[PDB]
């Protein structure tokens, strides 16, 4: 008989350790929406790369300007001043040509730089490379900027405005001294607002690498909120991670005398990612009423069998 | 005897009407994935703070242009026109200074304007303020245009395309006289045109303050949808909520006479966040056979308890 | 005595098949987080209708160039050149007018192009249409380019970088020869590399149509994944699927001797949204208890039943 005792208190510590005050099966589940809203602060100087000095501000260096979930912060570019679509020679990548008639008249297959020419022109005084029509001059991106230009974007602040809200549940929480306040994983660890180098030296990656070539950053919001306690407890987690490089090319188009140019950018920048995920129970009497059904009716298939088997 | 005949019944009823009929305790939930499409339409007229009348097309006053989930429509800005790179007097906020003693060169540790020099330069009249490279002339942005600029955003209209899919169920519902049409809380609430004054009066806030110094609306676009009635049952409830201002800096960029300029933009908009969030539930067998089982071991701790008490 | 033993074959085998073995009713589910990365690829070329050859580069035909889930590939254009805000007639649309008296001052309540004057000027050797203030001159889109001038987009290509994470379970995942390698549906099912024509042509929908007028593409990727296997199984499937045309006006603004002007550009897309869901399951103890339960819960109202029923 003692057997049978002890079989029913495996069931009870189960039913309530397990299922009910460790995993929380007396609750229901519900995930959230959410708003995120970033705003970056700080300024930008390229002294010596930029010929001068030359000075990159909010407007220039975030993409995009309005903001996003998704944004890139340049820290490093390569520059083709002045392209005009005309003839031109292009990179000794397309191939090197000493005759015309290696040149093809027609676009490339691959790596396709513009309209090729029967006719084979310098690149500079050493290489002949096959005529083209498209933006010239062609862009050369082979050599890096190393230091990044814009090296001061790790002392950048990220400002984070996040809303989520738990709808099935009507719960509306907000992520917000502050503004003198510093995020710290341990010390600050709710304050939103972070510093570049910071959440990159979280994500376990260094920024010196990570703006000369560029990267990507995702940081996460966690709200895992028990709303049978006080929703003066539903906080965030700030959870950093890094999800190559990653580079883009944008032109800014202008006009002089009539004719059409553009300034090519080849943009190594860090794009940062936030990803806002949360679960929200709250108590329910179904799971309740479920979890101790299916618990008497484990404690009949246990007492059989024992008794069986003991027959 | 009596007891055990209505303790069967409160089991019976609570498991029919509340776990069945009432929380739909015998279907299955799905989540949805969703595309969400905006069209703004509407022209803005800027008479007097244009200096002569300025307008706002489409292409001019949503950020970004090809449209997203999150975009901004302008509704107040401050303009500074001709930024270009030099040497010039900072904003009094840098500090006031009245000798080169005070001045100290390099860039500031808070709220950087560009790069000091060792040298005093007179900001207007009166105030004397450190000199700066950087973009130049410094933007003014503490006069904020009041009545907003763009005051007649509010009679935009906004034409809202979803294509939402249960992809657990493979059921693809989108949201769509109706050319001539405006959606209105009871009168017409299916018609995904809406106008932004309508919009924002909805959310609860005023369109002439969330104008002259920007806002967050949020549109939320719910699909609750039971896939045992008839798919024309599917169908969407449009909930408008409010997630200080919002504002950006932008800055269109021009060369003149071989010089880069630019026209920085401080933008006060309202940003929309189209929130698409909705649950399918269609009966399954699983969650019916669960529920009968426990239920039958509710009726069990129930009886027993019932007898064994009495005894 | 064998119906009672039947109805025990039926209970154990529905809940031993469909519960467990078919539904995976010995599981709990999870979804994902997931970041995408999106690098198009290709040149394009418009001879003809560009007055001369035109060449537009990854810098010009994506929208937004930073990338992003859903973007934007253009394959069409109509050029609005030069457009100064001054005074001009509008489109024969605005209205067809005769004299002065038709003319009324003031914005117009439907289809606004600018603000009208009491004054009637040629549009051109024939219909005489209101004056306007506003964007001049004005823009005619009735004729959209056919064939499209960027018709060559159906060979550009499409790279998708997709990093998922089951948050609940610690599961990170990556969608990643294949340098040079391509996807079909069936030959190369997991190569990230997708062409635009075939991306559309499995869509449904031709891309000389889709191009000369827009549409929207939907791409998903699904990670439906077992986590008792190995996590070497996790791999996604990519689903294609289409969400009247796409269009959007964008300006390109620029100064000429003092005056700020814009090329305005009606731009005929595809529109690509990245969708990313995923289910993640593995074995958990309170599910299968639970079934189980709830399974000898059957086992009594079937038995009950069949044995009262007999007697
Ligand atoms: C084990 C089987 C046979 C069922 C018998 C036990 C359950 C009825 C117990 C176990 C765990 C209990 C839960 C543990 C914790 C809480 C949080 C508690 O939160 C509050 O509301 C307290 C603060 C406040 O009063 O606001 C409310 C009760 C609840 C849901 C308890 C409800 C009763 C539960 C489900
Ligand atoms: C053990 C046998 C007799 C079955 C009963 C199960 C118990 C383990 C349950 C029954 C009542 C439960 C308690 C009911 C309410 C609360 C208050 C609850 O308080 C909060 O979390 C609220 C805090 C806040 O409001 O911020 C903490 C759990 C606790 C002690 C529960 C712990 C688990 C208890 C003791
Ligand atoms: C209470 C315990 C002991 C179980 C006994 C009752 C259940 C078997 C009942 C209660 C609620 C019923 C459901 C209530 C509503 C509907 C919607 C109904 O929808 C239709 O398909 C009707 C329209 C059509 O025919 O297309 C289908 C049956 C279903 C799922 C019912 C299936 C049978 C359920 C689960
Ligand atoms: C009460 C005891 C005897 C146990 C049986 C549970 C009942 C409460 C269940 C059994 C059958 C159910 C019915 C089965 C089917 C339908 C049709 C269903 O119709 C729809 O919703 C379909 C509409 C559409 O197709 O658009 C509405 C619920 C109803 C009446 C159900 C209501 C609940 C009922 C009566
Ligand atoms: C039918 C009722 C009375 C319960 C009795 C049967 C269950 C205990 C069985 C049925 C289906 C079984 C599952 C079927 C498949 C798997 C995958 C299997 O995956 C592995 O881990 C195998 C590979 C490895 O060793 O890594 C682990 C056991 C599990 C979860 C099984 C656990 C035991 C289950 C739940
Ligand atoms: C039928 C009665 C006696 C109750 C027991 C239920 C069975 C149907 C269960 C019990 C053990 C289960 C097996 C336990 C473990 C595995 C290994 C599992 O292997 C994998 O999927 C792992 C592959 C990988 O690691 O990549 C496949 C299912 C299988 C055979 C299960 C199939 C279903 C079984 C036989
Ligand atoms: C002319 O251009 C070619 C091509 O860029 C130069 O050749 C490159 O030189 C660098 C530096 O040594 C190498 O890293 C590259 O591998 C070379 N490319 C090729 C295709 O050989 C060449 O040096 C240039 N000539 C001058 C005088 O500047
Ligand atoms: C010169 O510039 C300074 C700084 O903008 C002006 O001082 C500001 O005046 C306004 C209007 O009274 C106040 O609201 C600000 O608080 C003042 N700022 C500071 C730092 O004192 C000053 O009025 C300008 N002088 C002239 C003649 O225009
Ligand atoms: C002057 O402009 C009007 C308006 O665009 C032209 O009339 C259009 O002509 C085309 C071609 O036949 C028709 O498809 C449109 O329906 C006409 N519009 C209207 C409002 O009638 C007219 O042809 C132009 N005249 C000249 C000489 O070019
Ligand atoms: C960021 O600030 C620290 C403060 O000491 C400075 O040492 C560092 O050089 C700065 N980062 C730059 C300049 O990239
Ligand atoms: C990595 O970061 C450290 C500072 O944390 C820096 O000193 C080091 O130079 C970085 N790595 C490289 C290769 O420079
Ligand atoms: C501007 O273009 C015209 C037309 O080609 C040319 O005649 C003129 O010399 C150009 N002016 C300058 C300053 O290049
Ligand atoms: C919107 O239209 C109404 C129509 O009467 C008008 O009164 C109102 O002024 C308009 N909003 C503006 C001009 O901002
Ligand atoms: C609030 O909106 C009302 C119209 O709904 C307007 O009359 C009022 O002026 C607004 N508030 C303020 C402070 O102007
Ligand atoms: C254009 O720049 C050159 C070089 O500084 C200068 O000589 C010339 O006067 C400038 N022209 C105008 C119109 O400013
Ligand atoms: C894409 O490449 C194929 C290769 O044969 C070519 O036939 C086709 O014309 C190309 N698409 C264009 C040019 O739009
Ligand atoms: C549809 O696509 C086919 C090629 O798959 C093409 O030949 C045909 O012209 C397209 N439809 C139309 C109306 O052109
Ligand atoms: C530039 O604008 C000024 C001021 O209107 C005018 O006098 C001058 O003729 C213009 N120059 C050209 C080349 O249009």
């Amino acid at each position: 008989g003692v057997i049978f005792r002890l079989i029913q208190l495996v069931v009870l510590v189960y039913v309530i350790g397990w299922v009910f005050l460790y995993e929380k099966g007396y609750q229901t589940s519900s995930g959230l929406i959410s708003s995120v809203s970033v705003k970056l602060k700080g300024l930008a100087v390229t002294q010596l790369p930029g010929l001068g000095p030359q000075v990159w501000d909010v407007a220039d260096y975030v993409f995009p300007a309005q903001g996003d979930n998704s944004f890139v912060v340049m820290t490093n570019f390569i520059v083709t001043p002045k392209q005009t679509q005309g003839y031109c020679a292009e990179h000794p990548e397309g191939g090197i040509c000493k005759e015309d008639s290696g040149c093809t008249p027609g676009k490339a297959k691959r790596k396709a730089q513009g309209i090729r020419t029967g006719k084979c022109v310098a690149f500079n005084d050493t290489v002949k490379t096959c005529e083209i029509f498209g933006w010239c001059p062609v862009e050369v991106d082979d050599d890096i900027p190393r230091p990044a230009l814009l090296r001061e974007a790790e002392n950048f602040t990220l400002f984070i405005k996040n809303s989520i809200s738990f709808p099935r549940f009507k719960v509306n929480r907000r992520n917000l001294h502050m503004k003198t306040c510093l995020f710290h994983k341990t010390l600050h660890p709710l304050c939103p607002v972070f510093q570049l180098g910071y959440v990159v030296q979280e994500s376990g990656q260094n920024f010196s690498t990570l703006a000369e070539k560029g990267g990507v950053v995702g940081i996460t919001i966690d709200w895992h909120c028990d709303l049978d306690w006080h929703v003066r407890h539903c906080r965030p987690i700030y959870e950093f991670h890094g999800l190559p490089g990653f580079n883009f090319r944008f032109a800014r188009h202008f006009v002089e005398n009539g004719t059409n140019y553009r300034h090519l950018f080849k943009v190594f920048g860090i794009r940062f990612d936030i990803l806002v995920d949360g679960k929200a129970g709250k108590f329910d009497i179904i799971p309740t009423m479920t979890t101790i059904g299916s618990g008497i009716g484990i404690f009949g298939v246990a007492t059989v069998l024992c008794d069986l088997l003991l027959l």
